[PDB]
């Protein structure tokens, strides 16, 4: 029935990620998750690797099917018939750029519907980008991330 | 069958509630629209007024069941057996205290999921308090609220 | 002959508010200081203590006309011929009250443009409200005051 | 000897406030948990109560001195010898609010340093005012207050 | 009389820019609408390019000048004689760098008094910024500006 | 006694800097001020140039130690037996930011405490990147720094 897109960079897929896509599955029929290919920041993953670790990290999900996707991200919803955009909503600041994503999306496509969802207290306060950095300066960051996701990080920064 | 509850005070229910609650009916199998009582708040309307008035304003939508409550909402959206509890995100601030709502919720019924729906633009920037402080000046606030909820505002404060 | 109007409650009129309303004058040829009622906020002084104490504090200033009202705003200002509205942006939570405001009242009367101004850093942090608490617990509050401001403040909580 | 002072209503003392006082005592020597009267917030418990709970909720900390106040924060803290002045950093909202304290009690007593300390996760998104909402309507509030506290509030709500 | 400037990047210029500088020419008696020339982040339109659409779209607001500039913008003004500084107030993230902003050119130029419009409803949610990241991926921007410059910005994308 | 820690870029070291570290003086026993060694943005000052600029800034403060580190942040304050960790607060959009890093630090380094100083409302709108800014676009940012930062920014920006 109800066909969800949960779209990111997930360079790499964190726990936030997880938190966020399993409240989508428990909500929609079928959540896609869509991994966007080619960024204009370039992604330390590739979009293979990026796709294969978010498979890997939410296979135990029945209803989650892990896609990449190049074009732009209302056209991918378009062509695969999802009406739910599934965002994630952590702090004030990434709400204001939200609102208006959410806005040109729905001019884009009136018929996708965003819907944010909220993530345990536990990922509040984490982003993909100061995982990378904390771990890049040899920080920890194993709390934060799918054991297979870990060790490929870990792999990526040893060369 | 996935049933939602959109509670709020409704005090009355403007457009802006109208845009969340119909996206809301585009989303989910059946909507309940829950009035709070919310006496700490000195509503403008009673419960059986903003009940009867969101009644009204819904009716053009088939799965949408108006009904009041004083319960905790956890209790009261475990009780209607919702698994989506659907609040609209208007601003920041708004934002900042939905949060805490939804966390506390979420506390106290972990299987009610909240999820936040974006008005329009057109609603983006009112609220039934900003309505309310209008009419009480006597400016036009036909465009804003439905019709009979128009009326009943002009009624009570003539 | 540009003429902007620049509400509020001013309850009371603080340095910020001084300093908004000189950069008005300014700007625009005349400028109309004026007072809002404001029942619902239970304001300390009474709406003719305000509009004395605000003649007053701008006396200086020559194309200041201080008035009161109790109009809803837009109504009030195409009354007064106004084209401009005032309004003083000090931090974010203000902000988004003010956009609700200024969209309502856009709304109400289109050709009334508002202009936001941005005060001094000496008073980006004070309020009426946060003055009078101070005062009320004997606090010094002559640096945030007209001299005329702060006599009255006084004299009231004596 | 550092001295410091830990200012707040505490209506009644949560979790939160216990992890901030905490973090407190880490860092100075000597901790003043200051209870002000705050009449204008119409606390729910009176000041005798809120320093007794506060008091039996920190007994466990040495170098905390449970004391209450209705005298201006800069005076007290004058009286008290304190040089720093300790408040929680929720969120946005809070924070704006809090600068305008801080410029204002630096404005008072130059001397008192404002520092702010950041709860946990585990009580980022609560306050005294959700959780007595939460308990009005019968939830479990357990796991945000002290057991002392708890039952005070369930005492008092029966 | 009343000189005003109205400053910015232009890069390109859409209606959320024309809303704000028509507001501006209902209040003040001559608006400059003063495009910046280098910026650091490499434009998507060259300065001639900026000017002439932005003169194009304005044309029909008899006290608008379009100028390009390469000064720090206060000194601009200042040469200008220019006491209004015209800055279109969208949200709240706006709002904070603004205000550093106007307080530096306050520090700068204290005879320059800055003054926040308020875009409609309908512009209140886009950027320049965001309309060039949907244009350059295939989304549909047809709503957001002047059609002469949706015409320059299918010309400037399709090579 | 107790061991504080400033960190920062301090490219260059600016007036609401030496607020915040005085403020801190007066607070705890010593205080680290902490120089990053290799931001990924490109510094204008090299780490040995902003080490002396800062050095001769705060000569007049007993108690501070200027230092320079490449570790992630925690590591080095780990290191230096360092308890309390300095921020600055300026407005509503450095907050998020500052406590996604603390919390993150926290995780890294529970023992040591974050703690922010607020600045005078004097410098609570300026930063190093904003004054870098105007200062090269001609600019009066005298104001701002220390007489001797002032003086090598001139020199910096004569060549
Ligand atoms: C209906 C209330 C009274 O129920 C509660 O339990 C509660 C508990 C704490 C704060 C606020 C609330 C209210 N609330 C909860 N979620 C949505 C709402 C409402 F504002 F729409
Ligand atoms: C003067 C009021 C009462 O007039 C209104 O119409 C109104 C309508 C809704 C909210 C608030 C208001 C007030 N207001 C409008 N604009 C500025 C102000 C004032 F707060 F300065
Ligand atoms: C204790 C009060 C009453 O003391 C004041 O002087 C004051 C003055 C103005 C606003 C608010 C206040 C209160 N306050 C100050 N700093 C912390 C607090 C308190 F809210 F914790």
């Amino acid at each position: 029935q109800k066909r969800a897109i949960y779209p990111g960079t997930f360079d790499p897929i964190t726990n936030g990620h997880i938190d966020i896509v399993t409240r989508a599955t428990q909500m929609f029929d079928h959540v896609i998750l869509a991994i966007a290919a080619s960024p204009s920041k370039k992604p330390m993953f590739t979009l293979e690797e990026r796709v294969a670790l978010a498979q890997q990290a939410t296979a135990h999900l029945g209803n989650v099917e892990v896609v990449g996707f190049s074009d732009l991200m209302a056209n991918f919803a378009r062509n695969q018939h999802a009406t739910v955009l599934i965002r994630g909503l952590r702090a004030v600041a990434d709400f204001e750029y939200e609102m208006q994503l959410a806005h040109m999306n729905r001019h884009l496509m009136p018929e996708l519907e965003s819907v944010f969802l909220m993530p345990s207290k536990e990922w509040s306060f984490i982003s993909s980008s100061l995982v990378k950095e904390v771990a890049r300066h040899q920080g920890d960051v194993t709390h934060f991330l799918p054991e297979n996701v870990h060790q490929a990080l870990m792999a990526k920064l040893a060369v």
